[PDB]
């Protein structure tokens, strides 16, 4: 069973936890291992890309909503993917850090509904999660 809402609501302890969160998921494992070598090896892109969105006048939404039509412009794959995941973690970071922890939920549930309302043709055309954790898996 693959759950894209269970999966984006405990994928964000790694990314709160290493500052002081709670939660915790089963297949982080896979998602972990990509994302941590991703945020190392592109680490100025996507702080670059990061400082892009604090300049903006938007919201917390609003970013979001700029942050993943900027990422999946030219198509989608599991590179992209590792990515967006990991803004999605480091915007909550900001939040709680800002004294927004309040925001943690929202930006959670964005999250969700954008990988069961865009991500979800492509992922199951891509082999699903299956191929995901074939081909990056632990
Ligand atoms: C500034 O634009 C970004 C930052 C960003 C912008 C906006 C929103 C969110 C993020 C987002 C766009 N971007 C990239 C950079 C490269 C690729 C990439 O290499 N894709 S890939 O398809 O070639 C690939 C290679 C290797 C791995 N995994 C390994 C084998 C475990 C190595 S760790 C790694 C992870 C991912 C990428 C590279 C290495 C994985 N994966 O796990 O999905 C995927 C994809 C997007 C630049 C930073």
């Amino acid at each position: 069973g693959y759950d894209n809402r269970e999966i984006v609501m405990k994928y964000i302890h790694y990314k709160l936890s290493q500052r002081g969160y709670e939660w915790d998921e089963v297949v982080h494992l896979t998602l972990r291992q990509a994302g941590d070598d991703f945020s190392r090896r592109y680490r100025r892109d996507f702080a670059e890309m990061s400082s892009q969105l604090h300049l903006t006048p938007f919201t917390a939404r609003g970013r979001f909503a700029t942050v993943v039509e900027e990422l999946f412009r030219d198509g989608v794959n599991w590179g992209r993917i590792v990515a967006f995941f990991e803004f999605g973690g480091v915007m909550c970071v900001e939040s709680v850090n800002r004294e927004m922890s309040p925001l943690v939920d929202n930006i959670a549930l964005w999250m969700t509904e954008y990988l069961n309302r865009h991500l979800h043709t492509w992922i199951q055309d891509n082999g699903g999660w299956d191929a995901f954790v074939e081909l990056y898996g632990p």
